[PDB]
């Protein structure tokens, strides 16, 4: 027996394993793989079968899904950037400094500078930030996971000219398709807790 | 209009070093967008072919994909310190413990030590599940560095009659039948002048 959680690649460096956690004490014999795609590559692992729930953040009439969690982000930038001396920061000063832009398409109010860089992970993003290629927007659970990250980027503020960066995670799975005992009785335990 | 580069890392690569090559093509063609994505190693050399990258980061490894080696990056062997396995080990208690293996999204007897394991295709899923007590895995070296919290919490497996070796040897590929913009032809360059000892 298996089950198989594909995981978007925006929420990877958030907070998932608990699930993981709740599903292994309950049936210790299960197989459980974890895999990661884009929004619409995840959506059709649901629909062929190949994935039996997925976490998503913001679908059609085929898929049932559960809220699970909001998950927060910072805009930061690396200390050593020569923006970081400043206390604060204009928006003609982002507008003129390079974002590295985690996506794949793009939505453009989320976009802030003329000139980006594309990357598809979090991780990806955070490593070029710390090089000083960028500024951009990592999630608040990177901070937890690496406390020394604190030491070597600083938050931007922006939040002025800027919306609240955050996802709303749901737990996706298709009604058409055939759950195990496993992926129900994560749902129900859910379901349960939100009341 | 507008110049793009778009470069592919193999999900097993994705925790390794990769990131000297990005800030040499940055400092040298500073108007260059470079596009950093991830897939599995099959989809990656689709990329190159149909043209949606310019060059790709795998390992290991079609007459089609011309390819020059970069480096060998090193793999660990670890578990959690409060695994209860980590209290005392045994190769017989490796074979009972569960396995976290790595693996784009099958599965050959040469990536599998343990009677039972889960599969993911990134090391950081695969770290997020060593730590909460899972099972053990293989992790780069890399990934130490990057996150020093990671020595607080996990310790390198040391397991008598279990001495195998974990590595890859990445190499950067592109498609001989694809046109190459000036960065990646700089890059390429680059890396086989340093080769050249």
């Amino acid at each position: 027996p298996n089950l198989t959680i594909v995981v978007v690649s925006e929420l990877l460096h958030t907070n998932w394993t608990d699930y993981v956690c709740l599903l292994e004490s309950r049936f210790p014999d299960l197989q459980i793989n974890i895999v990661s795609a884009p929004q619409e590559d995840a959506l059709q692992m649901l629909l062929d079968g190949s994935a039996q729930l997925a976490l998503m953040f913001e679908l059609d009439n085929r898929e049932q899904f559960v809220e699970l969690k909001r998950e927060a982000l910072i805009p930061v930038i690396s200390k050593t950037h020569p923006l970081a001396s400043q206390e604060h920061v204009s928006y003609e000063q982002i507008l003129g400094t390079r974002q590295i832009v985690v996506a794949s398409t793009l939505k453009p109010e989320l976009l802030f500078s003329k000139h980006y860089w594309r990357t598809d992970n979090h991780h990806s993003a955070c490593l070029m930030i710390l090089r000083n290629l960028g500024w951009g927007v990592l999630p608040q659970e990177m901070f937890k996971e690496n406390p020394e990250l604190n030491n070597k980027l600083k938050a931007l503020d922006v939040f002025d000219f800027t919306p609240r960066f955050e996802y709303y995670v749901d737990l996706v799975w298709s009604r058409e398709s055939e759950l195990g005992a496993a992926a129900r009785f994560l749902i129900d335990y859910i379901r349960n807790k939100r009341m």
